[PDB]
């Protein structure tokens, strides 16, 4: 399987460490809910600018000013 | 945050049952790891046939058989 | 430029007309925003199922 | 609905302004066509090298010198 | 590596055999560049309806006749 | 056609040179099995952190500690 995650990095997180908490937990969630082989399990988590991440028509930027 | 997830069906799953349970527990994992907000996370599963999946350069189709 | 557009069906839409006026849409979007070049642009729509995508921890089937 | 775009840096854009017109008409597109949730649109900008895109075979490094 | 590749059929293809071909191509060509492993190279091939994939503004079915 | 490939950079590399190979090699597959239009292909390349990346729950950091 293949999981891919974006998010907008925050309070200078993530950290290589939360990066390989999510990597793991991921992986473990195939495996727990599907009984997938964790072994193929690929992730690969993007980081994205927070002025390049929108919601609901605003940047996370421009929201996060609030 | 954004989280997508691409597997190939087998034994008649993932049931929708098991879908409740990948988006539940990936939302669930961000909120724990990173204290992100539940209510922006958002999750798609893409189901990919047998055929057009590859690993290690075999498809899924012929890695199961 | 290369756009992904994915969203979940309902009351039987996006029709064909519909899924056009996207990708009008959005290619038009980039040459008035950024003048991009028009004939580059790849859009991709891709029609999830309902209990398939999730949001806020449920999915759009049980919303 | 999930949007991405990817798109190559140039001549100083997209500025942060021109990415927030991009994520607010993008987000308005899709309330025009298919009146779905803005409140649920998430847009993603994914700003890509010049030498790490390629078109008809060639990168956009290039194609930019003709 | 991951290598995803989105495209429409026609006339039929690609063929599941076509789809090993693009999974063995591709993952050779990553070994050949930048000698990756192959047993970790993973291939995803989408097939996007011509009523879902865009070019230049115009649908793949419109500019198809 | 679109075609996304992700990959971890390692030993200097890839190079400019090694991106525009796997922009062509890709292209030529295209063009070879299905006779798609050439001009149409279009190939983007992302470049993730070996931290970013994951590979049987490890970071792609943590495996290349083994050789």
């Amino acid at each position: 399987p293949f999981i891919n995650i974006k998010l907008v990095p925050e309070n200078g997180g993530p950290t290589n460490e939360q990066k390989q908490q999510l990597i793991e937990g991921v992986s473990d969630l195939m495996v727990k809910v599907l009984n997938k082989n964790k072994a193929s399990i690929v992730v690969i988590i993007d980081e994205v600018d927070s002025n390049n991440y929108g919601l609901g028509g605003e940047s996370v930027h421009h929201l996060r000013q609030k």
